[PDB]
């Protein structure tokens, strides 16, 4: 690797990739941000990793939480520092004052420290180290001035100590100084910034690093969420267009649609499908779901618009019985109020299940549900994702849209998402004769030929009917045509008198 | 109760925001959904025909059955006019159709079939020759069939 | 945050009454309501004939159009 | 015709029936004086009509 820094792995999800490899070797990285922010465990979850991937013992220092409650919390995610401090791979050095203490002690400790520090490597022999919030140590009665020269003395022992260090830190302000004093910025070799900005009443919690002198990075704010694994961050940026191509095909639960399709879906490809209200998307994912467990395959519907139980009394009421497709392990559905989490949740909780299973389709019904109330930006952004991943993984993929104005609609989607998606499959609403009659479009299909017709379609028990096209019509996307006879009556059939049977014989 | 309903959520949208207010809205939806109790929810759209969008704060994506009243012109008089939308479970009509309101109460009598650009509120009256074709003269073919 | 667990991330409306402090998990709840393949009446059977028999018990109905349509009559 | 007529109208009455007719209606030294509907017109409400002039059924 082309680097004149050689880093170190912190192995927590994606931190690697977005510091272009990891923290640099014999360099402190100051990892600061709010109260909540992730702080701790960052630092906790990066010494842990290096024991059990490199047998890297660690010195972990604390000056506020307790070594029994650093041990404690940890079990959270279910890592057993215990034992580790047992086999003496994870040495926790414990500097919080007294329950029943004086006032005045934070210079010569300050030397003290690190001579203690150096101890605790020495004798472990430990390459990783952490602090967690220095800050507090100078919350006894400190200025800016004090601080940098205190700072920097710690940080250049640990250097000359040939440590890998990390100091946590907090501050006041989202977005406002860095660190409290405003000096641990820049006496730092690294600054990793974390945030969980509020934003509409939600948290959102990102990552970011500032700078890294000496080497590249991934500039800017990365979402990141913290489960029961630890942290992990999503390089929404980093995520490369080397997606896998073919020429297969896959049904879309519904021929004629498949013939309009030149031949049923592309394996590897986003299936977008909108349309007003009441248009019937909801319906196909339900075919293009079911078709793949008719075949013996693994497919996941995530709905955001339809509770679990619904989502099966229409789907019989279509025929089709959802409640086999769970029992033959096939078929596996969701269900997620999209207010019930924000897009760096969501769209996580979506990729674990796609890994717990394996899906071969997958079928998101309503990303105009997700898109409720989240900034565009953040929404495409999302989107950017799901499909991505999807690509990625040889997983079809059926989105679905809901526009919201029902005819007249002059655009695919309002948010834009048009181009991110392969193939689109419209529906829509048809005045004809004082009457609402459905109508399927296929507008697009990027690597197919696929049918330019305009389809009017019927809605049933058995499901989808895909009769023909209004040839004899102007203006049929004004929802609300027009009918110019040029003809009619031509042929087709015509002979008059009787050419009907009735319930009887014929 | 076993019957809920709401008489103009377009009433509590009033200055409050919107996001607030699609949280209520799935709020009293869904405890209502859980509970086992029908509910009828009723939103007025900021503008008498013409109206692009089923509802200006866009809940209709999170509701069952869709019921739609609109005007109508029909020759310099405003008439009502009544829409199953749409309907989750079940089949459901698609004509749109007439009503009078009375001392009675609401008769939903016919579709205005001999028309156009009916949702727009002001229609276009098409009649001009009824589907029975120019050959209402019947062209003059059948000129032999009787005789003496 | 809850050093050592997990729990609900942001803000939440609650009220204070005589009954204290309720807080409504407007998130929390899930998305398990229970439905059927019941019908009920609206007052209306034509309207009933038009929606394929009936409304369903288990469901959410809505009403649309311009002030004056007759909402409120439905 | 190229010219500005008015018209009223009973929207919408809550208790009482009220007549739906769009009238038309002049105003004068005596007050406002109301005249009968548009009948032969389309689109009245847009403003901008247009007179149908049907060819009745044609014969
Ligand atoms: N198992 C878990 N699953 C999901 N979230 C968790 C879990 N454990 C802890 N959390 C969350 O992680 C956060 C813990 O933060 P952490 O202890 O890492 O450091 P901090 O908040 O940055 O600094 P400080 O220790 O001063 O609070 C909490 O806000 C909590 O909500
Ligand atoms: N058994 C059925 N028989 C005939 N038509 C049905 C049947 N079930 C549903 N429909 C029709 O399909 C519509 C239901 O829409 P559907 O569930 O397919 O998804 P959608 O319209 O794309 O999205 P959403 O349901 O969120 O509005 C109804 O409005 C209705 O006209
Ligand atoms: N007794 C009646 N006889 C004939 N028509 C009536 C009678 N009562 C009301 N109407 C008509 O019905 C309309 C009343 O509307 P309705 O009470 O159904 O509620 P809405 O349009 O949903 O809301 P809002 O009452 O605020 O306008 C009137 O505009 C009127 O034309
Ligand atoms: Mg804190
Ligand atoms: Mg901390
Ligand atoms: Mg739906
Ligand atoms: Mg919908
Ligand atoms: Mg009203
Ligand atoms: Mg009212």
């Amino acid at each position: 690797e082309h680097q004149a820094i050689a880093k170190m792995r912190t192995m927590i999800e994606g931190f690697d990739d977005i510091s272009h490899g990891g923290l640099p070797i014999g360099r402190s990285t100051l990892v600061s941000g709010t109260s909540g922010t992730g702080k701790t465990l960052f630092s906790i979850q990066f010494l842990y990793n290096g024991i059990i991937e490199f047998d890297e013992p660690g010195v972990f220092v604390t000056f506020e939480e307790t070594p029994q409650d650093i041990i404690k919390n940890a079990r959270s995610f279910g890592w057993d520092l215990a034992k580790l401090v047992d086999e003496g791979k994870l040495f926790i050095l414990d500097a919080s004052p007294d329950p029943e203490g004086q006032e005045v002690v934070g210079g010569f400790d300050l030397s003290a420290l690190i001579e203690r520090i150096n101890y605790a490597i020495q004798k472990y022999r430990a390459r990783r180290v952490s602090i967690d919030s220095v800050t507090s140590v100078f919350q006894q009665y400190d200025a800016s001035s004090v601080v940098r020269r205190e700072l920097f003395r710690l940080v250049a022992r640990l250097k000359q100590i040939g440590a890998t260090t990390v100091m946590t830190t907090e501050r006041i302000e989202e977005y406002g100084p860095i660190a409290r004093y405003g000096v641990e910025e820049f006496v730092s070799d690294n600054v990793v910034i974390l945030r969980n900005v509020l934003e509409g009443e939600r948290r959102r919690r990102t990552l970011e690093i500032l700078k890294l002198r000496g080497t590249s990075h991934m500039k800017g704010e990365y979402p990141f969420t913290i489960t029961d694994h630890g942290i992990n961050i999503f390089p929404l940026g980093a995520m490369r267009l080397t997606q896998r191509s073919s020429n297969v095909r896959v049904s879309s639960g519904v021929v004629r649609l498949d013939e309009m399709c030149g031949g049923g879906f592309f394996k590897d490809s986003i299936i977008l499908a909108t349309g007003a209200t009441g248009t019937g998307k909801t319906l196909l994912v339900s075919r293009f779901v079911e078709n793949a467990c008719a075949n013996k395959e693994r497919a996941i519907l995530f709905a955001y618009e339809e509770s679990r139980a619904q989502l099966l009394r229409n789907a019989y009421s279509w025929g089709m019985d959802f409640e086999e497709m769970e029992r033959q392990n096939l078929l596996k559905i969701v269900c997620a109020y999209p207010e019930s989490a924000g897009l760096e949740d969501h769209l996580q909780i979506i990729k674990s299940e796609i890994n717990d299973f394996k899906p071969a389709r997958i079928a998101i019904d309503s990303l105009s549900a997700l898109a409720r109330g989240v900034s565009n930006n953040a929404f495409r952004q999302f989107v950017i994702g799901v499909t991505g991943y999807a690509k990625q993984e040889e997983i079809t993929g059926l989105f679905t849209n809901t526009s919201d104005q029902f005819m007249g609609a002059h655009s695919i989607t309002d948010s834009h998402i048009d181009t991110i998606t392969d193939t689109i499959i419209l529906l829509q609403y048809v005045e004809i004769r004082g009457e609402m009659s459905r109508a399927i479009n296929v507008f697009k299909m990027r690597g197919s030929w696929h049918d330019k017709a305009i389809r009017e379609f019927m809605i049933s028990d058995k499901g989808p009917d895909i009769k023909d096209s209004f040839r004899n019509f102007e203006r049929i996307i004004s929802g609300s045509p027009t009918r110019i006879t040029v003809d009619e009556k031509s042929e087709l059939s015509r002979i008059v008198r009787g050419v009907q049977e009735k319930g009887p014989e014929s």
